[PDB]
């Protein structure tokens, strides 16, 4: 059939009873600010944050935590969190390229030969079309956080939580220390886009749409992935189809259009109303509601740092970067999704990733030999044609003047540390997780004699409607365990640096649970000067403060994924002199990817990370440094 899953759970089978995002105390949320604050302020301003924290505690804050409160009992439906996070995302005018827009590379298909561009764009969009299919049917396993995957991740589980109603269904899970998650996101993964308006843009959804789009060189096609009856096109078509498309011989148009999504969102939403105005509407509506976006390079990949800057942007003419994502594929078989970020937290994206990744090359639709079906493409593959006018053709030049110029100002580079990874850091009792983010905080002391604000991500979606919260890495253990490895290494026995080590790990781990649990202070503090604004109110001193500024001025940016797909992932710094940190901790190995624009040095960055988890392994081997 044409679903990659088969689930006797429906897939939204625990989503009525998830349970709803805590809301802290402000006591606790002003404390963990505080302690946040901790290692990045001097006392002069630590003070004054302080007294910020005790007016805004027992006054103004207090009061927007009690609307807060009673907003959120008016909306158990929801999270306080959902409205005000996408509303940042989507009034945010910045370009979505860099600033927001990341990648996941795929590994390559273990078979040489399935990594021809033609069988791996067929195999992949096949794949992807599955997933969609999976999802409607209700076949997709739901996703679940076990604690104990030997006994709930079973038949046997499976076979009796499904005879319990949505209504009751969680509460079944978690009696078996399971925790499913929210999917309210992951039907905009397909037929979905972020269309420009001015002040804040919409997110687009159309699931009556059964074509793809691809582009090729700057050309936009679309064709049919969904028969009549909601089939999937016979892939040998499909085949045809992709053949036909890079067996064009048009050169790159003189005005791409893509290069429009890069652009300023106020920009791009002028000059998107300005394609309406002449004639474009039915044009857009096919880029908009297309179930993807499959982008086929004409070229292989030189390197990693090649991958990395054509995954992550491009050269403007070949992503549509508003689309929910762009399926990649080079001429060597490269593949990566490049996704939008404001329509969801990505785990409905990695969730793909995985399935398609496993489906792709455990059950290809076609093979490297496999012969197109005789078919007649030209009908079946429109290709678009977008009206330009005097106004247009000036548009995309200054887009693609923005474009190459910042991305000339982009740096990309990475390492492999082959001493070890997760094995050896969990038989000396540490989280991997922590020690990475260390070596992070220690590399920026030694490049950069500074601690400075510091972002990862934590999941919050075994909630309803929940998102993210930040667990902040650096801490007073972070900072005092890198100023005894570089300003003093000498000063310390192993035994005394591997006990500093145990402490940030052992608070990196307590601030990861609180995280999960919704009990960081970044969305609370946030979810109140969203309401503060929207109720029309001055913005509370509290915020004003430049250590909420700087706090919130992420210059080390983290995220990591851990799974077999994923080959690579990478992201813009999110502010001018940041730094974007995609790492991963193998079992014998960390991988790190990072990027910086001109006030950074991510190669420099990148030998010092290399340096303290030397430092750091040798301490953990008992070896002086």
């Amino acid at each position: 059939d044409d679903y990659l899953q088969h689930s006797i759970v429906p897939t939204m089978h625990y989503q009525d009873s998830l349970p709803r995002l805590p809301i802290p105390k402000l006591e606790d949320t002003m404390k963990r600010y505080l302690n946040a604050q901790k290692p990045l302020l001097d006392d002069s301003q630590f003070r004054r944050t302080e007294a910020l924290c005790k007016n805004f505690e027992t006054g103004v804050g207090k009061e927007l935590h009690a609307h807060l409160l009673a907003q959120d009992k008016q909306n158990k439906h929801t999270s306080y969190i959902s409205g005000p996070w996408f509303d940042m995302y989507l009034t945010a005018r910045d370009s979505i390229v860099l600033n927001f827009n990341p990648f996941m590379a795929f590994n390559p298909d273990p078979k040489s030969e399935y990594n021809d561009q033609l069988t791996r764009a067929t195999n992949l969009t096949v794949s992807a079309v599955r997933f969609l299919k999976t999802l409607q049917a209700g076949l997709l396993e739901p996703e679940v956080f076990h604690l104990n995957p030997s006994k709930s991740d079973t038949d046997a589980f499976k076979r009796l939580i499904r005879f319990v109603p949505p209504s009751l269904s969680w509460y079944g899970a978690y009696l078996v220390n399971a925790y499913p998650l929210d999917m309210s996101q992951y039907f905009r993964l397909f037929n979905s886009t972020r269309i420009p308006r001015p002040n804040r843009d919409e997110l687009f959804t159309d699931t009556k749409a059964r074509h793809l789009l691809v582009l090729r060189k700057g050309h936009f096609y679309v064709f049919d992935v969904l028969d009549q009856d909601g089939n999937i096109v016979n892939p040998l078509e499909i085949q045809a189809h992709l053949k036909y498309i890079l067996s064009d011989s048009s050169p790159v148009p003189e005005f791409p259009v893509a290069y429009l999504t890069s652009e300023n969102r106020d920009v791009w939403a002028e000059l998107r109303q300005k394609l309406i105005f002449d004639g474009n509407e039915e044009t857009l509506k096919k880029v908009d509601s297309a179930v993807f976006c499959l982008c086929l390079d004409d070229f292989p990949m030189k390197d990693l740092i090649h991958l990395s800057h054509t995954m992550l942007h491009g050269d403007g003419t070949n992503r549509w970067f508003d689309k929910s994502f762009n399926l990649i594929v080079a001429e060597d078989g490269t593949a990566a999704v490049h996704f939008e970020h404001s329509w969801g937290d990505g785990v409905a994206v990695l969730r793909f990733f995985n399935e398609v990744f496993r489906d792709s090359t455990q059950t290809p639709a076609i093979t490297p030999q496999s012969q197109p079906a005789a078919t007649n493409s030209s009908a079946s593959v429109e290709t678009l044609s977008f009206n330009l006018s005097g106004a247009l053709k000036a548009g995309i030049t200054a887009a693609k003047e923005k474009f190459d110029t910042t991305v000339k100002t982009l740096s990309i580079d990475s390492i492999q540390f082959q001493r070890g990874g997760k094995e050896f850091l969990k038989k000396k009792q540490l989280s991997p997780d922590a020690v990475a983010q260390l070596a992070f905080q220690m590399a920026f002391l030694r490049q950069y004699g500074q601690t400075v604000a510091t972002y990862e991500s934590c999941s919050t979606a075994a909630f309803k409607h929940g998102r993210t919260e930040t667990i902040r890495p650096a801490s007073i253990f972070t900072k005092r365990c890198s100023e005894a490895f570089v300003r003093d290494p000498s000063k310390h026995s192993v035994g005394e640096l591997q006990h500093m080590m145990a402490e940030c790990s052992k608070y990196h781990g307590q601030l990861t649970k609180e995280a999960a649990m919704g009990q960081g202070f970044d969305r609370h503090l946030y979810a109140l000067r969203y309401l503060a604004t929207a109720r029309g109110l001055n913005l509370p001193e509290l915020y004003l403060d430049p250590a909420y500024q700087q706090m919130n001025h992420n210059i080390l940016s983290t995220s990591t994924l851990n799974s077999p797909a994923v080959s690579l992932g990478g992201f813009a710094p999110v502010v001018p002199d940041g730094f974007g940190i995609a790492y991963a901790v193998h079992d014998d190995w960390i991988g790190c990817n990072v990027s910086s624009y001109s006030g950074r040095n991510a190669r420099e960055f990148l030998h010092c990370v290399q340096k303290c988890l030397e430092d750091i392994f040798d301490a953990l081997e008992g070896k002086a440094i």
